[PDB]
């Protein structure tokens, strides 16, 4: 893996539960039988959606965590582990949503303004989950409900293995920026979602406080502005896109909206930790959405992560490190276009997070985009987890293997491994100073016979007179690999004779000792 180290030996992996209830897809007792099945295939714990809509619906305080509980129980029986994510997000309206849970409908009856839902530059109103803006009943709503959903899950403590809170659209931390509705599709640009009056005022005032007065915006952006209410959020979202993001208004204005989010984060995190800390304590996670595409346009650069909330990605996650959250990114599967018309550079944005969230110590996991249906796809979720140092990977969705052998096989042989500690040795090796010796192997954990970036790297050992290393490996996975030497400037300088095997890989930590 990178900087020459290995795969991360607290790696796991989940699968995504269907979107409807069980007893709407399949029954209980085949649940268990399922479970037990995906344990046996490498699964460590089945991730859930614990619809907003479902548990609070009837009225504020009038709970229903019966389903969660029966699920928790089958869990338990199963003998496995779940994370449950509080959904306070709609279901129904994203791609591949196939369900219809909206979230309660009396929470819309709290607001008088619109200060609970979004618009976009167009007009085009969104409801899926509450504006972040609307702080006050987020801390309401929220705080109650994560302490509600507390206690009633303290019986099944023991199955769960961490919790993930809903930061957005699609339990992701953003704003509602790519919407059929709004025109805003894949692989369109996106729209900006300030236009409530209430985002509109919210702007002002942050731009009044950081000033002071008019005379002092006008003098920071150079700009002319006669009165206050002309402090409004970009006018032409294409144009802004264009140009406006580079004027001190464009920083400002983009500084304003992404922080909205991260308040958002440090908000639902304090919540989270406070609610669930002393009788869980367990991780608690929050994820951040793949918006790919319109990322290497040279007319409108990153035209679709802007409006999605994300400008600065390294302030974002500083946001997550402060709440004490963990982080989920997507499109693991997926590899580099950036080409007209979508300019979409998945891989190299994967890359761009996994390096950030290494720098700060933040934990990372990652989940796939879209169904994969083909080996290939896990090959390149297996590059990236076991290279990027992710510290789990999460399988969407449950039927997709369930329902085939094939690719369930193919799973747990490429993902559902579990990391070993084991000590490579090799034997003299002609090292002079400035030598550094590395090994590289055929699987994705031993870098894929990559030599540039991915091998993992050797010490020598003063009292034994050799080249050893600790490297964390796949238990009973058959690997072959090779060491060699990588000279004071950079380059290979030789290659181990012979080509070193370990069939398989023992399930308990020993050692494999070869020679140059
Ligand atoms: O089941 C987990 C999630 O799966 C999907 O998200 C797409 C994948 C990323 C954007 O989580 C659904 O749209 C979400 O509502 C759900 O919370
Ligand atoms: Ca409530």
């Amino acid at each position: 893996a990178v900087n020459g180290k290995g795969m991360n030996p607290d790696y796991k992996a989940y699968l995504m539960a269907p979107l409807k209830k069980i007893p709407e897809v399949t029954n209980w007792e085949t649940f268990e039988n399922d479970l037990r099945w995906a344990k046996q295939n490498g699964f460590y714990a089945i991730t859930v959606d614990f619809w907003w809509g479902d548990m609070e619906k009837n009225g504020d305080q009038q709970f229903d965590f019966s389903y969660a509980q029966r699920f928790a129980q089958s869990v338990k029986n199963a003998g496995m582990k779940m994370i449950p994510i509080i959904s306070t997000h709609q279901c129904g309206g994203n791609v591949g949503d196939d369900c219809n849970v909206p979230i309660p409908s009396w929470v819309w009856n709290q607001k008088s303004d619109d200060s609970l839902y979004f618009k976009s530059e167009t007009g085009t109103v969104n409801k899926e989950t509450l504006n972040p803006l609307a702080s006050d009943v987020i801390r309401k709503e929220y705080g109650e409900l994560y302490t509600a959903f507390a206690a009633a899950m303290k019986p099944y403590k023991d199955v769960i293995a961490k919790i993930y809170l809903s930061g957005g659209p699609a339990g992701e931390l953003r704003y509602p920026s790519y919407t059929t509705s709004d025109g805003t599709g894949y692989p369109s640009r996106g729209k900006f979602q300030a236009y409530t009056e209430f985002a509109k005022s919210k702007f002002r005032l942050w731009v009044l406080n950081k000033y002071g007065s008019l005379n002092e915006v006008n003098k920071a952006w150079g700009t002319k502005l006669i009165s206050e209410l002309a402090i409004l959020p970009p006018s032409d979202g294409e144009q802004f896109l264009m140009n406006g993001y580079l004027s001190m208004y464009g920083k400002d204005y983009l500084e304003w909206y992404q922080g909205i989010l991260e308040n958002h984060t440090k908000l639902i995190g304090e919540l989270a930790h406070n609610a669930f800390d002393t009788t869980f304590q367990v991780p608690i996670g929050a994820k951040i959405a793949g918006v790919h595409w319109q990322y290497n346009n040279p007319t409108i650069p990153h035209g679709a992560e802007k409006p999605a909330g994300y400008n600065d990605y390294s302030h974002l996650l500083d946001a997550f490190k402060s709440a004490k959250l963990d982080v989920t990114f997507t499109c693991l599967e997926m590899t580099d276009k950036g080409s007209y018309p979508e300019y979409s550079m998945p891989k190299t944005l994967v890359q761009n997070i996994a390096t950030l969230a290494n720098e700060k110590g933040i934990v990372l996991n990652g989940e796939n985009a879209l169904s994969i249906g083909n080996e290939e796809e896990y090959k390149r979720v297996a590059e990236m987890a076991f290279n990027y140092n992710f510290a789990g990977f999460t399988l969407l969705r449950y039927q997709d293997v369930m329902y085939n052998n094939s690719l369930m096989g193919k799973f747990k042989d490429l993902l559902g491994v579990t990391p070993v500690m084991q000590t490579i040795v090799v034997k003299n090796v002609p090292t002079t100073i400035g030598d550094t010796v590395y090994i590289t192997g055929n699987r994705a954990e031993l870098g894929s016979w990559d030599t540039k970036q991915y091998p993992i790297q050797l010490y020598y050992d003063s009292h034994s007179n050799d080249w050893r290393g600790n490297v964390v490996l796949p238990a009973e996975r058959n690997i072959e690999f090779k060491a060699f030497i990588k000279s004071k400037d950079g380059t290979v300088k030789s290659w181990q004779t012979i080509q070193q095997s370990w069939n398989p890989v023992p399930l308990k930590t020993t050692s494999h000792t070869s020679s140059w």
